[PDB]
């Protein structure tokens, strides 16, 4: 029962951290919209949470637009440019209706299964979603149960 | 109650690693202008970014020092700015700015010290994740207070509990 109520405590924790993360994030990628003109802006955030994926750390980013074309997606590139309206995961979660929802709320979150990299095995993920008016997109921070698990070894360890 | 204090010092040890990655997706933010305009506009974008951070009053908040320990940026001592912050100390008798250095010379690293949240506030225990970015040519700090760590964790301890 510890255990449970410690996992399911800190899993709400990382919630909290992405809605957080994914704020600072907008604050970083304004200084691209505010100093370049909106394609340039637009393609250095794209670049930079490309980096971001590719530091295969804490989070994972996913974009999509207002109307749920898909923007950025390294697990998924061929529905880059597409609507993913009625993009499922392997779980039948519309995740990109998810992030649209909670992002129409001010932020929120969306639970679904997706591989960590293209043709991988699918995990249980979550997003942190909310719309930027800068940029005009909807940014998603997400992480898999598995790494915030796999961070909390040492603690869980230790309580045993 | 020995549980307590392993899980807290479980979940600081945490925080330290979640400092040394804040900080490398920052330092590949900022790199996105640094590689566009000239170093004076770069590094303005760059703080200007780092102030947003702390007046955000969460998680974190960054440090700036330059490789010879000149303060670049530090909203809670402002006067220290553009000088040299080699020999200033902590309430608690930390060369802070030394810490910085010796840590991003190491490849980074961990100074722990006192300070207050805000210029004029209680001093509180912090630390402090240094790293030496060669993009940008700054030693950027991302630091965290153990009150706030503790106030993340709470539900956490208290269902412990």
């Amino acid at each position: 029962q510890l255990m449970e109520h410690l996992e399911t405590g800190q899993y709400k924790k990382r919630e909290k951290t992405l809605a957080y993360m994914t704020k600072i994030l907008e604050q970083g990628i304004h200084e691209y919209y505010k100093s370049f003109d909106n394609d340039t802006a637009r393609k250095m955030a794209l670049d930079y949470f490309k980096r971001i994926n590719d530091d295969k750390g804490m989070i994972y980013m996913v974009v999509v637009d207002k109307n749920g074309v898909v923007l950025f997606d390294p697990v998924n590139p061929k529905t880059v440019g597409q609507s993913g309206l009625d993009a499922q995961s392997v779980d039948g979660v519309y995740y990109v209706r998810g992030y649209l929802e909670a992002a129409k709320k001010g932020g929120g979150y969306t639970y679904y299964k997706m591989p960590k990299y293209d043709g991988g095995v699918p995990e249980k993920k979550f997003a942190y979603s909310h719309y930027d008016e800068v940029s005009q997109m909807v940014i998603a921070a997400t992480s898999y149960y598995t790494d915030i698990n796999t961070e909390n070894k040492a603690i869980k360890e230790g309580v045993n």
